[PDB]
DNA sequence: GAAGATATCTTC
DNA sequence: GAAGATATCTTC
């Protein structure tokens, strides 16, 4: 399909290059660093092109925002479907230690799934599928060698601020979680697993219904949502002593 | 001065390269994208080897953080003068023409500036200078040709997601505002104006100190201030009442 | 201007 | 776990 072919492609892509710099037009190389700010910037950068060749060669339209902060990275949809859009968000997070725990921060829960038309390209209604390219590196501590320019042919000698990149697609309501993936920022918290739960799907939710319903109710604050539901099992006793 | 070398050595570069997109060690090409989340990050790269050449030919060590949410971006100072430590943080706004007014975000007005400990590489009095590197572009859209990937040999058919970059250096206090740069993450504004004025150092504070107590005493939301003060000079007032 | 959005992590 | 930090922007 659309997106067997597009993990596939994720995959491969993943597998035959690793990132190691910021080339200027006429030549100059600056390497990277190992931080997230950074990695997540070039992981999105690096799936661009990837979504948009697998998304082109199966009828689909590939949208970018075209103002900022609106959701989702890329919208796809099939002219013929505009009812039946796509949203491909890209997520990146790291490990200390390669084959660790990871979680992901799923976009906010007070946006667009509480406003159909807030901070998002299209009105949310109009999308059928949401899913998640998830990357996840390990962290490799800075070495002196990354304050320095490098030419076209010192690629190998660039070194990367990371190792064991491993990338998956999933959908965003089949990894989500029943926690907060931040504070201030009101993010939804996927689940607190290692990767291979993420590419497995191994979601609490039910259905996509019930993750957007828990998260429509969540309560921005620990004090609201002590006398409400602050995890999956309340939030279903919540539901059945009548919302409440 | 290890400054107008600095300030001089990054007009330079920015004069001599416009970085145009990320390159993998096996040479693939993927381009940038046109918003900050993109262009701070490759700014700030860009910026890391020009700050390291200076400082070391000025004979300074430079550090960045470990740690990852850590100011400063970087950390120089003299083996011989532990206690003069430089702060340098590297920042990126745009405008939707070429020469517009333009703000930045000058950090966090309760973290460091509050705890001499909280989020930074070094405790906050012992750095004796903090600097800006500020970035401003015109946002410029396309995709005839983003979403592809080029070679090396093709670096000059990548388009360029940006349009008159203008670098310049200063001392945050002296660009430092009087308003919120942000609400929720509660971020120092700077003055609004043009690249002139930052270049310039138009400011509005009398001295450093003065900056960190305007700062320092900030409330986080207007209810709060109204009954405080919300500018330089309702805290001035402020102050000669009697911090009351 | 004020508040809260964009994404992800560390601190409390 | 919660809350608040990292940076910048749009919305209200």
């Amino acid at each position: 399909s659309l997106r067997s072919d597009l993990i596939n492609a994720l995959y491969d892509e993943n597998q035959k290059y690793d990132v190691c710099g910021i080339i200027s037009a006429e030549g100059k190389i600056y390497p990277l660093g190992s931080d997230t700010k950074v990695l997540s910037t070039i992981f999105e950068l690096f799936s661009r092109p990837i979504i948009n060749k697998i998304a082109e060669k199966h009828g689909y339209i590939v949208e970018e925002p075209k103002q900022q902060n609106h959701y989702p990275d890329f919208t796809l949809y099939k002219p013929s479907e505009p009812n039946k859009k796509i949203a491909i968000d890209i997520k990146t997070t790291y490990t200390n230690k390669e084959n660790e725990k990871i979680k992901f921060t799923l976009g906010g829960y007070t946006s667009f799934i509480r406003n159909n038309t807030k901070n998002i390209v299209y009105p949310f209604d109009q999308y059928i599928a949401h899913w998640i390219i998830g990357y996840v590196y390990t962290r490799v501590a800075t070495r002196k060698s990354s304050l320095k320019t490098y030419n076209i042919n010192e690629l190998n000698e660039i070194p990367k601020p990371y190792k064991g990149v491993k990338v998956f697609l999933q959908d965003k309501w089949v990894i989500a979680g029943d926690l907060a993936g931040s504070g201030n920022t009101t993010n939804i918290g996927s689940i607190h697993a290692h990767y291979k739960d993420f590419v497995e799907g191994k979601g609490i939710f039910d259905s996509e219904d019930e993750f957007l319903d828990y998260w429509r109710n969540y309560e921005r604050t620990s004090q609201l949502r002590n006398d409400k539901y602050n995890n999956i099992s309340e939030y279903r006793n919540w539901i059945y002593r009548g919302r409440k």
